[PDB]
């Protein structure tokens, strides 16, 4: 019954080091450390979380590992390294045995994602990660999903986790169903690969949070949850809060509640257990 928040961040805030924290995101412009996450998780009966890199650099990985060293309720860390470096194996050696369970690059920020993932040096590193049972978290915008389809097919030796369900363009759902249909087609192409699993996190901030979440936004999010459910199946879905980023749109309790309401209506008891931590535990190999 292990319950896990599979996607959250920590930071000591410095503006220049967090360029993605921009205008209208003032709520994020402060420190978010384990002490602040504690009571949020207790309130939702989540026993542990997985801390994920919030900026590029070895020092982010070192930072998260130090936090994880001292807090039992951080079960794992998804870090950052230069996966193209031939010295990757030797740079990672000091982390073997620790809570480090995977890596993520911010692929969404690359100008040509297809070219990036096909780089020989990059492919070598990802190959090395998989041979050593490291997970890789895939982070892209929905339109970039075709750009990584073949990358995912090739690297089928260990688990790949799709962050935020592929970031459906929820702010565009209002016009018509084109955005849902486009994203859903690409999602299904990735979901057909059995080594790919899906994080149900980060949806409230893909909606137009600036104007404030609306009833329609909740309905649209439910369309995406259903779609992810249909494509991946209940055993490849994991809850994640995306705290503190989620706070742009909703409180930690509202994020959890939204998922729990959907889950209780769609899923069996056993399937809920997988969503709420069983899937995270097995993909990230959590004790
Ligand atoms: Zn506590
Ligand atoms: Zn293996
Ligand atoms: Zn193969
Ligand atoms: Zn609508
Ligand atoms: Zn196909
Ligand atoms: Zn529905
Ligand atoms: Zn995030």
């Amino acid at each position: 019954a292990l319950r896990i928040d599979s996607h959250q961040h920590f930071w000591r805030y410095r503006a220049a080091d967090y360029p993605w924290i921009g205008a209208g995101m003032g709520v994020l412009a402060r420190d978010y450390l384990p002490d602040a996450l504690h009571p949020l998780m207790h309130a939702q009966a989540l026993g542990a979380s997985i801390a994920v890199q919030a900026r590029a650099g070895r020092d982010e990985t070192a930072f998260l590992l130090e936090l994880a060293c001292d807090e039992a309720r951080i079960a794992a860390v998804v870090g950052w390294e230069d996966l193209r470096a031939p010295q990757l194996a030797e740079r990672v050696a000091e982390w073997r045995g620790t809570k480090l369970r995977g890596f993520r690059h911010q692929l969404q920020d690359e100008a040509d994602v297809r070219a990036f993932v096909d780089d020989a040096d990059f492919a070598r590193g990802v190959a090395w990660l998989q041979a050593n049972d490291y997970v890789y978290d895939v982070l892209v915008f929905e339109r970039q999903l075709p750009d990584v389809q073949a990358f995912c097919a090739r690297h089928d030796a260990h688990w790949l986790v799709l962050d935020h369900a592929g970031k459906p363009a929820l702010a565009e759902f209002d016009r018509d169903d084109t955005a849902l249909a486009r994203w859903r087609a690409a999602l299904r192409e990735l979901a057909a690969l059995p080594h790919v699993v899906c994080k149900l996190s980060g949806l409230v901030t893909e909606a137009d949070w600036r104007r404030g979440l609306r009833a329609s936004d909740l309905r649209h999010i439910e369309q995406c949850l259903d779609a992810a459910l249909d494509a991946f199946g209940p055993q490849r879905l994991m809850f994640g809060s995306d705290w503190p980023v989620c706070l742009l749109a909703a409180s930690y309790d509202e994020v959890a509640s939204l998922v729990e309401r959907w889950a209780e209506s769609r899923l069996s008891a056993a399937e809920r257990s997988a969503l709420w931590g069983g899937t995270a535990a097995r993909c990230y190999a959590l004790p």
